[PDB]
């Protein structure tokens, strides 16, 4: 029921060296979006991990790109932090959660649904890994933090999801 992650390896991350620790079982989950481009091919979305990437470490000096998490609109999920390693993403809240990116933007249209069903079976399978509480809080990045947005779909459909907050 987990869904099929891609590792780093797999969409060729480069060498990172980051090693600061989540305390598990994991609180909030918390979705974000790229605000950027959307892909619908596996190796197109493979791209653009790596390009956020970049634009993470070399742009922002980031030692990683800053998600645990992302999700293409091909329905795919790709491994960035992954489950055990802490967000530069969502202030202060990085802390204890793992964050989610949509690579979108989603201001007019919809994720895709399979992108929105990756999301969930991947909540669902941290939850039964033990990486996330069983009880956890659902937020949207604009919901968690003092940042401004605008009128978002994505942000919207996240409310009928389970353990909304």
């Amino acid at each position: 029921t987990c869904p099929r992650i891609v590792s780093k390896s797999e969409w060729g991350s480069r060498a990172t060296n980051y090693n600061v620790f989540l305390s598990l079982p994991v609180p909030k989950v918390v979705i974000h979006h790229s605000a950027g481009a959307t892909c619908s091919t596996q190796s197109s979305c493979s791209l653009q991990v790596r390009n956020i990437q970049n634009y993470h470490m070399d742009g922002r000096g980031y030692s990683d790109i800053g998600y645990n998490f992302l999700v293409g609109n091909d329905g795919n999920v790709y491994e960035g932090r992954g489950w055990d390693r802490r967000g530069a993403h969502a202030l202060n809240v990085n802390t204890e959660s793992i964050g989610i990116c949509f690579m979108g933007d989603f201001t007019s249209q919809k994720p895709t649904a399979s992108a929105i069903a990756a999301a969930k079976s991947l909540i669902s399978c941290g939850v039964s890994l033990g990486k996330i509480r069983s009880g956890y809080s659902l937020y949207g990045h604009r919901d968690v933090g003092s940042t401004a947005c605008p009128g978002n779909l994505l942000y919207d459909d996240i409310k009928s999801w389970g353990r909304y907050v």
